[PDB]
């Protein structure tokens, strides 16, 4: 579990989004594994606007946060899982590192702010949904 706090609003994982979440709706894109909600109260973390390919993620499986290189945004083949069948995730990046299920909604961060949120894993790999695209998270 986790998510992203940037002003007014609240970034998770589509998969796990609640019922307060949906009825609280400002956008969602099931190929991206991403849905935003509103929130009442001002949140405190920065989106990143940069092309770093070099972070640290949030593992909650482990309790630490590891440094990973991780590939740049892409279309990527992702195996079968209980939220998804087999099928090509967008706006995704892979890197070496554990995940298990209940890590996604780990923060990924570099030197400018949050890069993205843990969304896949499997065989020492750990996928990250990217949220550095999406310029309309810095306002209204
Ligand atoms: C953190 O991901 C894992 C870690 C270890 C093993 C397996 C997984 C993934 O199958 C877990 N996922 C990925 C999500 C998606 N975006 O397709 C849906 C889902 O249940
Ligand atoms: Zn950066």
């Amino acid at each position: 579990s986790g998510a992203i706090y940037v002003g007014n609003y609240r970034v998770v994982n589509r998969h796990l989004a609640t019922h307060n979440d949906w009825a609280n709706l400002v956008w969602e894109d099931s190929s991206r594994d991403l849905l935003v909600s509103s929130t009442t109260a001002q949140g405190c973390d920065t989106i990143a606007r940069c092309d770093c390919q070099t972070g640290v993620y949030y593992c909650s499986s482990r309790r630490k946060h590891y440094p990973v290189s991780f590939s740049k945004p892409s279309l990527i083949f992702v195996e079968a899982s209980e939220y998804y069948p087999a099928r090509y995730q967008s706006h995704l990046m892979l890197a070496v590192g554990h995940s298990e299920p209940g890590d996604c909604g780990g923060i990924l961060r570099c030197q400018h702010g949050v890069v993205g949120i843990v969304s896949t894993g499997g065989n020492g790999l750990v996928g990250f949904a990217d949220v550095r695209d999406l310029l309309w998270l810095d306002e209204e």
